[PDB]
């Protein structure tokens, strides 16, 4: 019950005890493992707050102090009267850093403690949300020297006054279904690109059209805002060996900024909490460009390479996939925009695991998501056993707003 | 209670009811998932329910559930257990059980072929020489001059655990590995410990980089004995590359027949501790793992050197570049010598068809995503985007401890 994880490339064995702190459920049972499934009142609130505050005052080596019990009583009092409570700034920063730290699917967690936390709990309107988000984008982009950041909008009250960012990421390319057949732009964003136009957006109907922001303050109807183009750093995609690569007309944005998740701290639900870091190269080159349900450019790259596309066993998809991902890294590095290759990021994560087992006793990790989508077994995480369990504070998925919002 | 899995590339959703017939445990709990963990003595008490459960399955599949043949076989198995503490499978039951052990192997991407297994009954075998003969015949049959055929050979079942039949090799055909005094390894680093046992048991090692290991065979619980597989039975493919003429000068070769020999087959509560089985290779087993794992032949360096890649920073993806060429070479060499092989795109697409068929005619298909997804180019194969439910059905193939750790030595 004090479990161990073996690395099969190095025979290193770590002993996990943090998992016994786990609270939420995995979706698995003793009879079935769901490890590859994408998505599985006053009374409940105070224990949630007590648990959070308890781990908070332990982190500052003040467990069982006057300040501890005072804050416990203080929050206890506020919950009994107000039926919720407000986090101290110090608790808010800690809660957010640990939500990232606890994100078992995230390979970039070695950087968890350097997060820049922007308190936007004083926000009241979508224009205000826009302003906070513009400031976030500029701070995080930092002229290509990217910096991690989260901006936290007011917490849920009764579920009728929810703050929500309707975009899945702050920066995303539009996608338009075609009269003849398939999709122009990004197919993953077709419904959202629809709802923007269907809410008022004027689409330039290109391939790499930056979507507008669709912001919902206090449960009101959402509003469209265009992010100033000078704040959207983009990288033209070229190849260091293939001069015809520019001709493909590819580019990507520099800032990955997830905006549709829910941040849970001490029982409190922050439904609008956009956070950003920097890209791992394969997120763009393997998934964004080469997924069949996305930009799906493999055929054309292989064609331009004059590879034998007659049989799958010539490995022409594999050959193109590598070249595409070399170009993405070359392009970002050339333009001095932060990016990490999957070899560096997974090595970093092994070192982060070793740190967490050492200074914390564990590290929840989701192998299905930590292993990169290309060249999996030549990366050290492939041979690393990992235990997956849910700690809190946490980032959680939430329903898409348009399915919910009393419009 | 029904369960759904979604393919996120195609939005195809499937409904699993077969997980209801799940008996064994996964290792997971509601509070921890052990999905990435590699590998996480039976009395008459619990044996008849395990037999009854198996025989119910067997007669259901031949559409004879509740027949007189079914009830008489239950009763005959009953008395045989209480009188002898074990029981013997009929030939039909052995074939059914072993095919279904393969069918239930949740980590096996090649299961579309499960119904075509050739089953060799070796339950009359009694000595290590008899085992060697059966194994030679298996290799000849399965190799079929390069037109590989799946097969399994089944030696006598466990009795009191003190008389096990075991094949001490992890695979019937494997290359030796030799630890040098300077710290380096010659041959296959994965086989250094087994190679040392063989040398201790009297094997004269040629000490090359591709020495076929001898068979080390244990019958009825006696000390194991050494036999050399006749070289003309061991089909090997020199590896060359279709564009790189220098690739042949690396001196690489691999054997054609993948044949796992250290697993336990469980049917109706009976334990078959020696059940070597064989199929054909997916190219990545050789080109990604066998050659490019840091803990195997690890040729990425020299291939990248001969390709004159930018090897300084990892962000040039020279490692990913060399891996693809090596895997082109393995596929080209096998197809050119007409030795059966399947690429990882074909195999995973076939498996998706298999799985959808299993959901439709069987109510599910237990699948271990961590093992099904190929070790290169994961997300450009259809299994990456496929949700999968993992659970344990019997008959099954199980891991067992290495025999040199448990065996009581006669001398
Ligand atoms: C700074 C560099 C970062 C890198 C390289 C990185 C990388 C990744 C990758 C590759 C994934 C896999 C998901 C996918 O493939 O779409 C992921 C998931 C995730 N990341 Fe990180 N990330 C970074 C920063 C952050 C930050 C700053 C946060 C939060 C403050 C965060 C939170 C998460 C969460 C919650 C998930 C899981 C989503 C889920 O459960 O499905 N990441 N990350
Ligand atoms: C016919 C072509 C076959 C192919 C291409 C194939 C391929 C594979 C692959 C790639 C794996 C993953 C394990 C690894 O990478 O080391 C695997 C596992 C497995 N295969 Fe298949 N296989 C084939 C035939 C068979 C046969 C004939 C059997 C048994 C009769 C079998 C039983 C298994 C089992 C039990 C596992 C699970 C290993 C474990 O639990 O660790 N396979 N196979
Ligand atoms: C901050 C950051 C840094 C970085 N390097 N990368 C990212 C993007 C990774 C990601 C994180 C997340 F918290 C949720 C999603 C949504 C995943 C989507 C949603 C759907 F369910 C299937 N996935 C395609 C994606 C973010
Ligand atoms: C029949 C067949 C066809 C095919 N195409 N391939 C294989 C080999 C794959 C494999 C299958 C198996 F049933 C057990 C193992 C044992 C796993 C060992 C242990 C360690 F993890 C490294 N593996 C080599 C490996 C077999
Ligand atoms: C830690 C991890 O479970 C281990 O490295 C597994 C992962 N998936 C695998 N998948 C296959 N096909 N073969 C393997 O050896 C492994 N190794
Ligand atoms: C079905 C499967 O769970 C799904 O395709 C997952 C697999 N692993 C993943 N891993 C990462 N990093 N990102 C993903 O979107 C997915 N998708
Ligand atoms: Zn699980």
């Amino acid at each position: 019950r004090f479990l161990k994880v073996k690395n099969w490339e190095t025979d290193v064995v770590l002993t996990d005890t943090l998992h016994l702190k786990s609270t939420l459920e995995t979706g698995c049972t003793e009879h079935i493992c769901m490890g590859s499934i994408m998505l599985p009142t006053k009374d409940q609130l105070f224990p949630l707050a007590k648990e959070f505050l308890d781990q908070y005052y332990s982190s500052i080596k003040r467990f069982g102090s006057k300040a501890h019990m005072d804050r416990l009583e203080e929050v206890n009092k506020e919950i009994e009267s107000t039926s919720t409570y407000q986090l101290k700034d110090t608790e808010l920063i800690y809660g957010a850093k640990h939500a990232w730290r606890n994100a078992s699917r995230c390979v970039g967690r070695i950087q968890w403690s350097k997060l820049q936390v922007f308190d936007a709990r004083d926000c009241t309107t979508a224009h205000g949300m826009f302003n906070y988000i513009c400031n976030h984008v500029k701070y995080a982009t930092n002229k290509g020297n990217l910096r991690s950041a989260i901006t936290i909008f007011p917490q849920r009250t009764d579920g009728k006054h929810d703050f929500r960012v309707w975009n899945s990421q702050l920066i995303r390319y539009a996608g338009y279904k075609q009269p003849d057949g398939s999709t122009l732009g990004d197919p993953a964003n077709v419904q959202f690109t629809e709802i923007c136009i269907q809410q008022g957006w004027k689409a330039p109907r290109g391939r790499f059209d930056v979507l507008p922001l669709l912001l919902q303050a206090n449960g009101n109807d959402p509003e469209l805002f265009q992010i100033p183009p000078e704040l959207v750093l983009e990288v033209p995609i070229r190849h260091p060996k293939f001069d015809w690569f520019k001709d493909l007309g590819l580019k990507w944005y520099g800032l990955p900024a997830v905006s549709n998740m829910l941040l849970e701290i001490g029982g409190l639900e922050f439904s609008a909490c956009p956070f950003s870091g920097w890209y791992m190269g394969t997120e763009i080159g393997v998934r964004d460009y080469c997924d069949n349900s996305r930009y799906n450019i493999l055929e054309e790259v292989a064609k331009k390479m004059d590879l034998d596309m007659r049989k799958t066993s010539s490995l022409w998809k594999d050959q193109a996939l590598v070249e595409i991902n070399i170009a993405v890294l070359y392009s970002f590095q050339s333009d001095k925009v932060t990016i990490v290759d999957h070899h560096s990021a997974t090595e970093s994560f092994i070192k982060h695991m070793e740190n967490e087992y050492r200074c914390r006793g564990g590290c929840p990790a989701d192998w299905v998501w930590i292993v990169p989508p290309m060249s999996g077994s030549i990366t050290p995480v492939f041979h690393q056993e990992m235990l997956n369990y849910r700690l809190t504070p946490s980032f959680e998925y939430q329903p898409d707003p348009w399915n919910t919002h009393v419009w």
